């Protein structure tokens, strides 16, 4: 079903650092409610930057430590037939 | 250096069908001032929807098949430290 797929860019030399995919939610949009997006609209449809009241938020899905001082975020709403 | 990212989903059903990354450009941003989109200016950011202008332009960097009127096409302008 549904995961987060977590970008981060340095802010210096602004280059592609690294990536991170969340747990699979499944079909429950929850979590994109939490972050105040509608889910069957933005699914599979871009990527979001991530400002400074969606850090905690969202670091409990990920192993990678967010810090938005050192990196830039985007963060893509992927969905897909269960189990990848 | 610059990749660019192509994902593409069925243009009826809505469900993913494939992704494929091109080969390292290296720091010739030339593809996409073809495009019309500013190399260093655009690299890491969203990503965008390829309309039928780019399909051409596109092709000769991927095995697959460009075919607008079956599916809808996401690049992404990805860059990083050579040798990825
Ligand atoms: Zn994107």
């Amino acid at each position: 079903g549904l995961k987060l797929d977590l970008t981060w860019f340095d802010k210096s030399t602004e280059d592609f650092k690294g990536e991170e995919y969340s747990k699979d939610f499944g079909d429950d949009g929850s979590v994109m409610e939490s972050l105040g997006v509608p889910f069957k609209d933005n699914v599979n449809n871009g990527c979001f930057d991530v400002i400074a009241e969606w850090v905690p938020l969202l670091q409990p899905y990920f192993n990678h430590q967010i810090d938005i001082s050192d990196n830039e975020y985007f963060v893509s709403f992927d969905y897909r037939d269960g189990d990848w």
